[PDB]
């Protein structure tokens, strides 16, 4: 006899910027007809609201970054994760939510709707301005359109209690400007137009309800 074991040995593989078969594929592929909106996003949105929507600058202030690391990682290795169970800091979940949009292979807003969004934002008639933006947002991809709406739907809630999260529709519209649209550092190489863009985004949120909800025109 005298049968004794010694154990086993091995070495882990390599690691690159990231490892996932989703990043490469477009959202349209990642998501399904049944659920066009990505869980990750929702889980992050519904979470914040559930854990109270009065977190000082949920987006403006993130605090730690490591928190987001596990948020995306753990979620990657396990889609059945429970943010609540982790008991992380709202600020964290907030950032992780955006990061996703930043990873997207393409910008939420297409280049074929850049001038269309501004041309409808510079409109004099307040009402018309909302209508044009309500009809233009219809051209938005049937995959991103759903999300874009869900996201904003939450922002509006944050702007309401800005007195707490010190964040208004305008502030949020800017804090999301990066992802929503990531132009080239050299955006001044050509004629510069009035800061109408910022207004566009901000507007959508402010009047994000009137669009469908038909809520009175707020100010």
């Amino acid at each position: 006899g005298s049968s004794g074991s010694s154990g086993k040995n091995f070495n882990p593989p390599t690691r690159r910027n990231w490892e996932s078969n989703y990043f490469g594929m477009p959202l349209q592929d990642l998501v399904t007809a049944e659920k066009p909106i990505p869980l990750f996003v929702e889980k992050c949105v519904e979470f914040i609201e559930d854990t109270g929507l009065c977190t000082e600058g949920l987006y403006r202030v993130s605090g730690n970054k490591t928190d987001q690391d596990n948020i995306q990682k753990q979620f990657d290795q396990d889609h059945n994760i429970n943010l609540v169970s982790m008991e992380v800091t709202v600020n964290a979940v907030a950032g992780a939510l955006k990061a996703f949009f930043a990873d997207l292979p393409d910008p939420l807003i297409p280049y074929s709707l850049h001038p269309e969004l501004l041309e409808a934002a510079k409109i004099p008639d307040k009402t018309e301005r909302l209508h044009a933006l309500k009809e233009i947002v219809k051209k938005f991809h049937p995959v991103n359109y759903d999300v874009f709406r869900y996201v904003i739907t939450h922002l509006n809630r944050v702007s309401q209690q800005h007195k707490i999260n010190l964040m208004t529709a305008d502030n949020l519209s800017i804090c999301f400007w990066p992802t929503l649209m990531r132009p080239d550092f050299e955006n001044r190489e050509f004629l510069s137009t009035t800061k109408i863009h910022q207004s566009v985004v901000e507007t959508f949120i402010q009047q994000c309800q009137f669009f469908f909800y038909n809520g009175e025109i707020v100010e």
